[PDB]
């Protein structure tokens, strides 16, 4: 009995009509006096139906060219289905059922069954393009990836850019490609049994482009603020709907498979109904099986179990990893001791803040919730993503920090793969590859002087805006082919296959997954019907055999999988075995 506020018949933008009649422009705004559509250079005046509602049908069908006209003033479509000529200029009328899909034998992935593969479509191929990262589709199925995970695709100002300046939702960044050509992407995907998920950005608009102020300035609230901006007013119902009418356009016409929605604490609403609660009901409503995940710090399975979201991106294990192998103590990772008995913990927990303070110098406060609610997939851990990497101020990966080696890099992925935890990985990861991902973006004027200027001050620091800090992000796939990089690659391919197939990884219950730890080796067992595991880690810096690890229970004699290929049961410093 959950009925969507969504209708065809009255969506905000440009939309085809049936029996090739045309198209139907409506807008709604508070404040304009005229109100217009300019269609291939030609001006109509709209019909006002009231609530500031306008209206108006035309015989123009699919590529016609517009924008809306208010009080004389030019201005882009918010409801944008495409963006040829950016962020400033004139929509294309989309018609998605034209396109011929042929995934009708593709029925969605559960959480369970996701290894998340995070790929930026600008960096991830040297075209740039989705129709360039359609191709590398067969090598991330036969790697093992199950699921990938793509940044931010809402058209953004500039040439290239994260995404998370993002401004006219409903439309993709054209200089990946054209709607057919993204939707070209995930057909192909599911041709291959790969889910696709997508970051979505609906704590805040980027800094240019976005135009929903010009048609309502009720669309946002000054009683908070964004980084950009003034805050998204979740007590205005056009503004729910404009990100439940996004996500559902997402989900129905580009076939994704599910959502990750950036920084959901930063979503706020005092509503009876939170708008976390009313997009689930609302792509849920859609009758498939998709999915949607928060990327969210607050340690809060009320995000699960109230809000009905399927996970949570959930740091602690990243963090508490990465201080294990670097020391490192800068901001958050302050929060963080590392080590052997810490992993223990964090695992056996999910997350590690569940109400005690958290003492970073700045944040303080009594940190997050007991995790009990939470079973194994509902937390997504990984070891890199695009903000752990490219919020450093030289964008590097973890095996190019100072003071960590290939070995214990190498560990720490088979630490991450064999959890029941949902996994991450971000494109290149498996090989480790040699270049950074640093932050970039294209600005034009004023707004990207103070872009280069805030990166200066924050932390010589790549120029976000220089064309090299782009390219120098770019992946270099025939590195994997050699050396090290193919070394890593074979581990990666060997970890995901023993996930695939091994019956007592398969565990997906925190009852069934217990962690300890003797000096510097961190150990974590899965018992099950189907029989027993450990995986044993050595963080320390000298070698150890696994005979004289102390356990509370007779350690399994066989040798699954070495990370660096020994027949013997013995760790070197850094090294990892999973043994059943
Ligand atoms: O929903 C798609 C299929 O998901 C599962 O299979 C995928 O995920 C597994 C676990 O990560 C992988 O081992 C496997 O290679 C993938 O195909 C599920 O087992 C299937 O029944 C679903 O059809
Ligand atoms: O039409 C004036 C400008 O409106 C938008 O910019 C406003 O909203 C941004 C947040 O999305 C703020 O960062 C900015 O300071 C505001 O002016 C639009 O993004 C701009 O392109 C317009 O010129
Ligand atoms: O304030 C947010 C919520 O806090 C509690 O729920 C969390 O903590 C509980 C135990 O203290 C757990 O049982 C629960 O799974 C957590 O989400 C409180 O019980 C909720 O009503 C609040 O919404
Ligand atoms: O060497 C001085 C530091 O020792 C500890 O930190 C080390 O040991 C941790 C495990 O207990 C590791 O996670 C970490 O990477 C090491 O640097 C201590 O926690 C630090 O406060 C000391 O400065
Ligand atoms: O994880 C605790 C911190 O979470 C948020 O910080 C960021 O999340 C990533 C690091 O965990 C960042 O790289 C990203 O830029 C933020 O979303 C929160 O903002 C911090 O205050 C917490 O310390
Ligand atoms: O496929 C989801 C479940 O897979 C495993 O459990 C299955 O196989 C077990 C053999 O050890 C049986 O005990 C169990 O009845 C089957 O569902 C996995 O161990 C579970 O955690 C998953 O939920
Ligand atoms: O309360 C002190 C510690 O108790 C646990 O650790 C002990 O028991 C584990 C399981 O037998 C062993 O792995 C470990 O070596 C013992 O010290 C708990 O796991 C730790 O977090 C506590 O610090
Ligand atoms: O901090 C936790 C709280 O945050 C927000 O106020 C949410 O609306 C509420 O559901 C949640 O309990
Ligand atoms: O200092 C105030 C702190 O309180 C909070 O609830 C947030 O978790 C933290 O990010 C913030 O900095
Ligand atoms: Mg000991």
């Amino acid at each position: 009995s959950f009925q969507t506020q969504h209708d065809p018949r009255t969506r905000l933008g440009a939309t085809p009509l049936p029996g090739g009649a045309g198209t139907r422009f409506r807008l709604w705004t508070s404040t304009a006096r005229t109100v217009a559509v300019r269609v291939n250079g030609t001006e109509h005046v709209m019909t006002s139906l009231g609530g500031g509602i306008y209206e108006l049908e035309l015989p123009v069908g699919p590529g016609a060219r517009y924008l809306f006209v208010l009080d004389g003033v030019p201005t882009p479509d918010p409801y944008a289905r495409f963006l040829p000529d950016g962020v400033h200029g004139e929509a294309e009328v989309v018609d998605f059922g034209t396109f011929d899909w042929t995934d009708a034998d593709w029925h969605g992935i559960k959480l369970a069954d996701c290894v998340f593969y995070e790929v930026h479509v600008g960096t991830f191929t040297p075209e740039g393009t989705y129709r360039a990262a359609a191709e590398k589709l067969p090598y991330l199925k036969e790697l093992g990836v199950t699921a990938i995970q793509v940044m931010p695709l809402a058209a953004f100002d500039g040439q290239r850019g994260w995404g998370y300046d993002g401004a006219a939702f409903y439309a993709p960044y054209a200089p990946y490609g054209r709607p057919e050509d993204l939707m070209a992407l995930v057909d192909a995907a599911h041709r291959l049994g790969l889910g696709v998920f997508l970051d979505v950005v609906y704590n805040h608009f980027g800094p240019s482009g976005n135009y929903l102020s010009s048609y309502a300035p009720s669309y946002f609230t000054d009683r908070f603020s964004s980084a950009w901006g003034m805050g998204l007013d979740y007590a205005e119902p056009h503004m729910r709907r404009y990100v439940t009418g996004n996500a559902r356009m997402w989900l129905r016409d580009y076939h994704f498979d599910g959502l990750r929605l950036d920084a959901t604490p930063y979503m706020t609403d005092d509503s009876e109904t939170h708008i976390l609660t009313e997009l689930a009901q609302e792509i849920h409503e859609l009758g498939g099986t998709h999915l949607l995940l928060a990327e969210d710090h607050r340690n809060l399975p009320d995000l699960v179990t109230v809000n009905h979201l399927d996970g949570i991106w959930t740091d602690d294990f990243h963090h508490e990893t990465r201080v294990t192998l670097t020391g490192e103590q800068e901001g958050y990772y302050a929060g963080y001791r590392g080590g052997a008995e810490a992993l223990a913990y964090t695992i056996r927990r999910g997350w590690r803040y569940e109400g005690q303070f958290w003492a970073v110098k700045g944040e303080e406060h009594e940190r997050g919730h007991p995790s009990d609610a939470l079973e194994a997939p509902n937390f997504v851990y990984c070891i890199q993503n695009h903000d752990q990497i490219g919020n450093r101020p030289l964008g590097e990966r973890l095996h190019q920090s100072d003071g960590v080696t290939l070995h214990e890099y190498r560990g720490a992925a088979a630490l991450l793969l064999t959890l029941p935890m949902t996994p991450l990985l971000f494109q290149g990861q498996e090989w480790a590859a040699s270049t950074p991902f640093q932050f970039f973006s294209d600005h034009a004027g004023e707004l990207g002087q103070a872009v280069s200027e805030g990166r200066k001050k924050e932390f010589d620091v790549p120029d976000p805006q220089a064309e090299q800090t782009f390219l120098n992000s770019k992946l270099n796939w025939a590195e994997r082919e050699g050396g090290e990089h193919a070394r890593t690659l074979r581990l990666y391919r060997d970890l995901l296959r023993l996930r695939r197939e091994d019956p007592v990884l398969h565990n997906r219950q925190r009852e069934n997954l217990t962690t300890g730890h003797d000096g510097d080796v961190l150990w974590v067992r899965t018992v099950t019907g189907a029989g027993e595991r450990v995986l044993l880690w050595n963080l320390g810096q000298d070698t150890r055999a696994v005979a004289e690890v102390k356990l509370p229970f007779t350690v399994p004699r066989r040798l699954l999988l070495h990370t660096e290929g020994r027949e013997d049961l013995t760790l070197g410093a850094g090294e990892a075995v999973l043994v059943g």
